[PDB]
């Protein structure tokens, strides 16, 4: 089997992407944030504290003839941005782009933190990291991809995120029309539960490539590109007036600037992020200070190849017995 679904930016900055997902019988369609940096499929629901729902579409398990309470199971998750959610668990039928999994754990939120409530466009998350990170207790649950893998034509999914435009998540096949050149594959460590790999270096604009190993994660659920402070300083030093602002929380730059591109290495191959992809717009409405798309990871503990980086490539998440990542230009 295969599946193919369109993923759409939630706003004019590409802050996140939502993909329609069918849950239950008859189908209830929710728009979920596919997140290769976490491993829980959780939704706003009829159980969510009413004051914490503000415009989202909810899953109502009592209206699904295929829903079953997973007795005793609870979940609770906290993300790198400080947001969180928790609740109980049902199993139900879940379909993405024509690909159906029966018995998928659907984690029903009883509580969500303010940033989730405040974002009316995201009805939940669909985790695509390794199932060892799933938070369900006392019996850990598998991701949608893990449950689907054996049925897929090939044990892979691909992320093709657009710049200010829709893109595609495919399951079970590699669309050879969706990229240019060849796909370069690189080793993955699953020891932390992430799609963790080592970039071979970077360049700023037309500058020379610096060969240096940068360990990080391919994370569709993080907006920006977080890299070591040395790399990020080298980038922003090429932008007149750019500076790190402790009050804003990162590098800002004059909105009048034209930004240089940023290249990262994948083996001997190179992925170029155009300068425009690094512009996240005014820090507050009407400001002439703009927020940068490349930021320091120094306070995180891990480097993160988020959407800013991933949207410049066609990315293969290869879930073969030994997982690997593939990157192609497009």
């Amino acid at each position: 089997s295969t599946g193919s679904a369109t993923t759409t930016p939630i706003d004019s900055l590409d802050d996140a992407y939502i993909t329609p997902v069918q849950i239950g019988t008859p189908a209830q369609t929710l728009n979920l944030d596919f997140d290769t940096g976490s491993s829980d499929l959780w939704v706003f629901s009829s159980e969510t504290t009413a004051s914490e729902v503000d415009g989202q579409t909810i899953y109502t398990p009592s209206k699904s003839t295929t829903a079953k309470l997973l007795s005793g199971a609870t979940w609770s998750i906290s993300y790198g941005d400080g947001s969180s959610s928790s609740g109980d668990v049902y199993t139900d039928t879940v379909s993405v782009g024509g690909l159906t999994v029966t018995g998928q754990a659907v984690e029903s939120a009883k509580k969500v933190s303010s940033s989730f409530t405040e974002d009316s466009t995201i009805d939940g998350l669909l985790g695509l990291a390794f199932s060892t990170l799933n938070t369900v207790s006392p019996t850990q649950q598998k991701t949608f991809f893990d449950n689907a893998k054996a049925s897929l034509d090939s044990p892979v999914f691909t992320a093709d995120l657009g710049y200010h435009a829709p893109g595609t998540y495919n399951f079970g096949f590699i669309d050879t029309t969706a990229y240019t050149g060849s796909i370069t594959y690189t080793a993955v460590s699953t020891k932390q539960g992430f799609w963790e790999w080592t970039s071979t270096g970077y360049a700023v604009g037309s500058g020379t490539f610096k060969s240096t190993s940068i360990d990080g994660i391919a994370d569709t659920g993080t907006t920006l590109l977080y890299l070591p402070a040395t790399v990020v300083s080298a980038y922003w030093a090429q932008v007149s007036g750019a500076k790190s602002s402790s009050s804003v929380g990162g590098y800002v730059f004059p909105c009048s600037a034209t930004l240089p591109s940023f290249t990262f290495g994948v083996g001997s191959a190179r992925i170029v992020i155009p300068g425009d992809y690094i512009d996240f717009g005014p820090i507050s409405t009407g400001s002439s200070s703009c927020f940068g798309g490349i930021q320091s990871s120094a306070g995180i503990g891990i480097n993160i190849f988020g959407d800013v980086a991933l949207k410049a490539a066609f990315v293969v998440f290869n879930g073969a017995t030994t997982p690997t990542l593939g990157f192609a230009s497009k």
